[PDB]
């Protein structure tokens, strides 16, 4: 058989729908302004990362080589020797942040995991799954974790070794959990640093923190033990994918071995997506630092503006520091259908992804906001 | 920036690599023989299926009414109803067994899950994961569970509500665990067949049975409760996928919602591939039930030809019923190195993938099998 008139039609509208779409995304953090044209020609091949990148694979149609180099960028680029280092290019966020609980949970298998009211929707998931315990912790009106309800759950729940998912670009307010003083304070209960674990959700922020003048904390020098990155958001990918960074200790510390049956390896998937680590690897080796700080300057002026912009008439829109996500109150259905926009909260936002070249989209998207406000 | 001279290179070296390699695979079940060039050109666009495909996305760039179809065309292929069935297209066989077990998991937090010596190694991080009671149950020399031990341990446990891991087509001997027997030994014991979990790690031969003229058990016909299938495997991707299909009833009974924060679905996953969905789309609308069937045939056929070929030599070979996983005794380093074999149990196999379009490769692979039995 060959495709049906019929199913060559739906193929080919869709491409007519993609064309026309390509650049809608006004709402969300998927950065759209990515080339991997050179890397299509690869989908010739059944490329498969299965295992471990750093070890021996007999399916010989995998990219490890490139992954390894990825891998050495992020340890570069979140401070911590490649050497000390462990994790690979995942499915998602959400994979790489399932991983660092599970590390957490397997190094303090009665610790509890505590979050924020602003964690992404994601945590429930990881939860559920994992059988881990977990306690919700109260926000700012910011979208930060409430520090001072942290500490007093912690006091009163005698917690020995609390499990932090520390949320670095919250995703409704762009808020960053401050890791320092989440340590500074549970140091201050006594608990010893080596005694509890923090994983850093760093989905959209991971690649905005370091190539902005003054990073709150959010890497190995800052003390996380891990941290979690989309490769689709602030990057841009055709599929989606993320990177996971652990500490090498902490990993060979747990044990994947069930009555009879190993794993060779301590990833959470099978099969692993081989094209995802070349297009991670075309994004970073094509990217120079100055080029990634341009495209974030860029992102946080337009942002700027849009605040400005919004303040200017009678709305309250705020962003946070270092953040490409603006707040403002909820408008009415009619707009955040029309703008196809993330609403909760009583609140809304537009994120400045880098494939806003000019203020256009976002103009027409404020004038539609004070047009609803009257 | 744009990308070296290094580091194009380094691209370029890889292509030859896999032009080189493109069809190296003897040892493993992934088919490389497909097409899919006409969908490279959708790698322009930040597609991204996050969320169920039933319901609605502001994420506008998704395949969600493709991958509809995928799900109508895997329902009616494994004969449950589309209005019964729930699943999605999803990162692997992993994901899918992990999803089929979760469900096990929460319709009975109590039940042991039972898998056989011969259950692939994704099941002891599947176990891991999601804090699940467990059991180990001896093998036949088949590869299939014994059966016999199974009931003697879900007696001996007082076991209620057994949740059967049911390997269709062992990763090794291409054994098939008899899921008829299974369910009339467990009613022998008095358990109600609503009281207990069948999941379908159906990876390989998901794909192979619908397409044979006396099938084992393996669809909802034959009384399972979920399947996971991967696509990478016996269709054939560039990309790891998976399809996983659960009873729409078993779906609802369970609840995703921790202290606060919902999950808005009930995929186990966040941001979604959305162009694997494509692949298997144009795979299943570009192959008729008879293309799929020549392709197994030919298959068949060659394992069949491989068991001859090595038994007419003094090598015990042989192959289980609608397998093309031939099974012989380990041969020496230089062979399974040589040939990129899967080696284990003092067992090694080989796999006749469709991209075998004669017996050549097959052919010089027995011949050094042969040449190293002496």
């Amino acid at each position: 058989m060959t495709l049906s008139i019929e199913n060559q039609n739906k193929l080919d509208e869709f491409w007519a729908y993609c064309v026309k779409n390509q650049y809608f995304n006004i709402g969300y953090p998927e950065s759209a302004d990515f080339d991997y044209t050179i890397l299509e020609r690869f989908m010739r091949f059944s490329i498969n990362n299965c295992g471990d990148w750093a070890e021996y694979s007999n399916y010989l149609l995998n990219s490890f080589d490139f992954e390894k180099e990825v891998m050495e960028y992020f340890a570069d680029l979140f401070k911590i020797p490649f050497e000390d280092s462990w994790g690979y290019v995942t499915n998602g966020g959400t994979e790489s942040n399932m991983f660092g609980v599970y590390l957490g949970r397997e190094l303090f298998p009665d610790g509890t995991l505590y979050y924020s009211k602003d964690t992404h929707y994601s945590v429930a998931k990881i939860v559920k799954l994992l059988r881990i315990k977990s306690q919700l912790v109260d926000s700012l009106p910011n979208g930060e974790i409430d520090y001072d309800d942290l500490i007093s759950k912690i006091k009163q729940d005698d917690e020995k070794h609390p499990i932090i998912f520390a949320n670095i670009g919250t995703t409704v307010r762009g808020a960053i959990d401050d890791i320092s003083k989440i340590q500074a304070m549970i140091g201050e209960l006594g608990i010893k640093r080596e005694d509890y674990y923090i994983h850093a959700d760093a989905a959209l922020s991971g690649m905005i923190l370091p190539f902005v003048d003054e990073p709150q904390g959010f890497n190995f020098a800052d003390g996380i033990d891990s941290i979690g990155v989309s490769g689709h958001k602030m990057i841009g990918s055709p599929i989606p994918c993320g990177i996971v960074v652990a500490k090498k200790r902490n990993v060979d510390a747990i044990s994947v071995e069930i009555d009879y049956i190993s794993a060779h390896d301590k990833t959470i998937t099978g099969s692993r997506n081989g094209h995802t680590p070349l297009m991670m690897w075309v994004a970073v080796k094509s990217h120079s630092h100055a080029d990634f700080k341009r495209r974030i300057n860029r992102s946080l002026d337009l942002a700027q503006h849009a605040v400005q912009r919004l303040q200017t008439a009678g709305i309250n829109a705020w962003c946070n520091k270092n953040s490409i996500t603006v707040v403002f109150p909820c408008p009415s259905e009619a707009v955040w259908k029309k703008h196809c926009l993330a609403t909760s909260g009583g609140q809304a936002h537009l994120i400045t992804t880098a494939h806003h070249l000019d203020a256009s989209k976002v103009d027409a998207l404020i004038d539609d906001v004070i047009k609803d406000a009257n």
